[PDB]
């Protein structure tokens, strides 16, 4: 309930936790202050719980998506960054920290899932969903796989749902229409009805996860997966000679995957506000700071110009920046999380075979905009 001198710092256990701890010297050691770093787990779904009560953490760092709820619960401070500071940073990060109006955090590095595929077993990736099929019948008789990756959590398939159509809340006149949502149109239904297609066809097991496509990949074991800059890390670990390249097409559409801004936001409940402002503005947001972070699990493009400017280089980040570029940025609207509970019950039912496609996306259509 309070700190009043020091700074604790909450993050996801898949992002560069150590190397803010790293940030967190440089910081102490320069002011005097002691900044405690964090990784619980369902840090998302915890930070709420116990910020309500006036606790938790005097940071914390999450995608933007989750931040309109935050700031709806009044579980946020607003932050003080000043037209020059702001200048620092692009502007369309900014204004996915933005709730009517008002900036509830700093944005820290932009995120898109990407295509890692094994240059080895496969020099020349596949541009199509649709000649994915066909390859795993010819890799499943070399004892490899074509592709694996977590379905589990619907952020891993929203590109596929939405290369043809699909889509989370319509923005209309200035807004994100809570009523009209795209979960159960022509287009999610077919690239969901691909994704259980493959399943059906044994191209793809139901269970897949994080962990278990983690290793199929890295132990060389699956041509392809789907995943995040943070991933980079374990793969560089294990040598595989990875590419990061551009998500297949469905249908000519490219795949639209959901982009995602890791953001630190300030606890309401905090007494060392000026703190937080002054270790995110200062210390983080500069090169060094985010670098640091980098150095350990990448962040992937970083909001900061002067040092996305030494990262665009790496074509990992150039093809980051390019499924970025074809996706959508995420609402950071309260209604989110009715989205992803939804949806995720939806792909995972469709998967198993708990639900058809069309009993799925028909049923969180409903749940979403209940
Ligand atoms: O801010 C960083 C995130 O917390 C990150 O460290 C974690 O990893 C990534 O993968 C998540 C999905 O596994 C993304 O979550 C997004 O989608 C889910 C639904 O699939 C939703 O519950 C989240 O609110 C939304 O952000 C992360 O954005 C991405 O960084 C994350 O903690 C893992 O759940």
């Amino acid at each position: 309930a309070i700190e009043e001198g020091k700074l604790v710092i909450w993050i996801n256990g898949d992002k560069g936790y150590n190397g803010l701890a790293e940030v967190g010297k440089k910081f102490e050691k320069d002011t005097g202050i002691k900044v405690t770093v964090e990784h619980p787990d369902k840090l998302e779904e915890k930070f709420p719980q116990v910020a309500a009560t006036g606790d938790g953490p005097d940071i914390i760092f999450w995608a933007h998506d989750r931040f309109g709820g935050y700031a709806q619960s009044g579980l946020l401070a607003e932050i003080t960054p000043d037209k020059a500071f702001q200048d620092k940073l692009y502007p369309f990060t900014w204004d996915a920290v933005r709730y009517n109006g008002k900036l509830i955090a700093y944005p820290i590095a932009v995120e898109a899932l990407s295509l890692i595929y094994n240059k080895d077993l496969l020099p020349n990736p596949p541009k199509t969903w649709e000649e994915i099929p066909a390859l795993d019948k010819e890799l499943k008789a070399k004892g490899k796989s074509a592709l694996m990756f977590n379905l589990q959590e619907p952020y891993f398939t929203w590109p596929l749902i939405a290369a043809d159509g699909g889509y989370a809340f319509k923005y209309e006149n200035g807004k994100y229409d809570i009523k009209d949502v795209g979960v159960d149109n022509a287009g999610a239904k077919a690239g969901l009805t691909f994704l259980v297609d493959l399943i059906k066809n044994k191209h793809m097991n139901a269970d897949t996860d994080y962990s278990i496509a983690e290793a199929a990949f890295n132990k060389g074991e699956t041509a392809m997966t789907i995943n995040g800059p943070w991933a980079w890390s374990n793969i560089d670990t294990s040598k595989v000679n990875y590419g990061v390249t551009v998500l297949p097409t469905f249908k000519g559409q490219p795949s639209k995957p959901f982009v995602g801004v890791l953001s630190a936001g300030i606890n309401a409940a905090s007494p060392n506000k000026e703190l937080a402002k002054e270790f995110l503005e200062n210390y983080l947001l500069t090169d060094e700071g985010l670098e640091a972070v980098n150095k350990d699990k990448p962040l992937g493009a970083v909001a900061l110009k002067s040092y996305e400017e030494e990262l665009a280089k790496d074509p990992r980040i150039a093809a980051t920046m390019e499924n970025a570029q074809k996706g959508e940025i995420m609402p950071n609207i309260p209604q989110m999380s009715a989205f992803w509970y939804a949806v995720r019950t939806a792909v995972i039912n469709a998967a198993s075979g708990r639900q058809t496609v069309d009993e799925a996306l028909k049923d969180a259509q409903t749940r979403i905009t209940k």
